[PDB]
């Protein structure tokens, strides 16, 4: 970027919501980050189109863990969402389980525990174990990822785009 990242982004994995909150043309500063890690994320991710940009956090409920070090490395997206879930009886149930909506770490330093630590900080300030998360589109790295740290094997097959894992019906979701 052509400004002062840790000036705006003192800590090494800021949180933020749609309210771009600082830690105000530096608000604006945040969207240009939001905009361009969205856009590489799409990149990485082969879409055609980001699923995260700055336009979008505002008109969501979604929360953004940016991870920055001592140039910004990746970042990780939640949110909570309606999903009416299949389970192993064929059956369908409303749950708002806490959602991975996108997930992101530059391709210079992928495959150094990065993604790791961006996740465990999440999982933390969410209060969540990884079986009670739903996750949308998961790739095939996400899905090795999920495996090695967490132990993860995908369950019952979704038919909304979602995948969950044996686990993952246990808890209420609210
Ligand atoms: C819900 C969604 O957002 S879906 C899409 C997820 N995003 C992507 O696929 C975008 C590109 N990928 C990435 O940004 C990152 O690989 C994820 C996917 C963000 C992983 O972040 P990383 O920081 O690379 O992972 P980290 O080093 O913490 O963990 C490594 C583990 O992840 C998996 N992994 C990461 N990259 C790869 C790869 N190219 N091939 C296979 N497995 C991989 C493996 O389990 C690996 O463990 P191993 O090296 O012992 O096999």
């Amino acid at each position: 970027f052509p400004f002062d990242v840790d000036a705006l982004f003192p800590e090494r994995i800021t949180v933020l919501d749609q309210h771009l909150r600082p830690p105000v043309d530096l608000q604006q500063q945040i969207m240009t980050i939001i905009d361009e890690l969205g856009k590489a994320s799409a990149k990485a991710q082969n879409l055609s189109a980001p699923i995260t940009s700055a336009s979008r956090m505002q008109s969501n409920r979604h929360v953004v863990y940016i991870l920055k070090d001592s140039a910004i490395i990746g970042f990780i997206k939640v949110g909570y969402k309606k999903l009416f879930v299949l389970d192993d009886r064929e059956a369908h149930n409303e749950v708002e389980p806490l959602c991975i909506l996108d997930f992101y770490i530059h391709e210079s330093v992928q495959r150094h525990g990065h993604g790791r630590e961006l996740f465990q900080y999440m999982l933390q300030k969410e209060r969540v174990e990884p079986h009670q998360l739903a996750i949308d589109r998961p790739s095939q790295k996400l899905l090795k990822f999920l495996n090695k740290h967490y132990n993860l094997e995908t369950t019952v097959p979704q038919v909304n785009n979602f995948v969950i894992f044996e686990g993952f019906f246990a808890h209420q979701h609210r």
